[PDB]
């Protein structure tokens, strides 16, 4: 299916560089169904970061893999469904830092989509993983596909702030380089470093700040 059928309107114009790689990463997809190997998140979810729209993303949260474990990878970084407890380890301490930061209450569940709803990107770089085999699907050709979609947000007139939050952080601040009102936070501690760096780095008040500073508005950060 062609990329205006698969992501939204605006992000469609955006990946055209890279449609045809997205089609064959379909085609690696199918050939990994078809060599008894599985993937996830589930098909339908792997592309939907890009469901939300392109022209009013304000805020880029980057990861590196899927969730590895069944029932987790929602195609949302960080992101899990609703109904699944308990919270992963990456996203409890994502939500440690929320509380902390913002001043809000320890969320009911660990679905981001509200984020995504109002302009927050949760990107990966590595947008599928094989099951219980980390970091499995790296080099397999969507970091061609992220990228483009990282570089394209940068080039864009709006205010952007990135959060890094992979293993590629270093690799990633040089696509952001070109953006004349992009901000990247630094530095990039990831969730798992918790105490060592991760908690009190005010990702979501410093990126109002810098939103703000911009003259964009700020994003909702509240989560029920
Ligand atoms: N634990 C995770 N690390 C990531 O980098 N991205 C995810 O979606 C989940
Ligand atoms: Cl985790």
């Amino acid at each position: 299916r062609p990329l205006s059928e698969l992501v939204e309107r605006g992000w469609a114009a955006a990946l055209e560089p890279v449609a045809d790689q997205v089609a064959h990463m379909g085609q690696f997809l199918r050939a990994e169904i078809a060599a008894g190997r599985r993937y996830l998140p589930a098909g339908s979810n792997v592309l939907r970061a890009f469901t939300f729209p392109f022209d009013n993303v304000r805020v880029l949260i980057v990861g590196q893999d899927p969730y590895p474990t069944p029932g987790h990878a929602v195609g949302l970084s960080f992101s899990v469904a609703p109904d699944v407890r308990p919270w992963p380890r990456s996203l409890a301490n994502i939500f440690d830092e929320y509380t902390a930061d913002l001043g809000y209450p320890l969320p009911s569940n660990g679905d981001l989509t509200p984020w995504a709803q109002r302009g927050v990107l949760l990107l990966n770089r590595v947008l599928t993983v094989r099951p219980s085999n980390p970091a499995s699907h790296r080099g397999k050709g969507w970091e061609a596909v992220t990228e483009c979609a990282i570089r394209a947000l940068a080039a864009r007139a709006a205010p952007l702030v990135a959060i890094l939050w992979g293993r590629d952080a270093s690799t990633l601040k040089p696509m952001l380089a070109a953006g004349n009102c992009v901000a990247i936070e630094s530095p990039h501690p990831s969730p798992l470093s918790a105490s060592r760096g991760f908690f009190g780095s005010r990702p979501f008040s410093r990126a109002n700040e810098l939103l703000v500073g911009m003259g964009a508005e700020p994003i909702d950060w509240r989560l029920p």
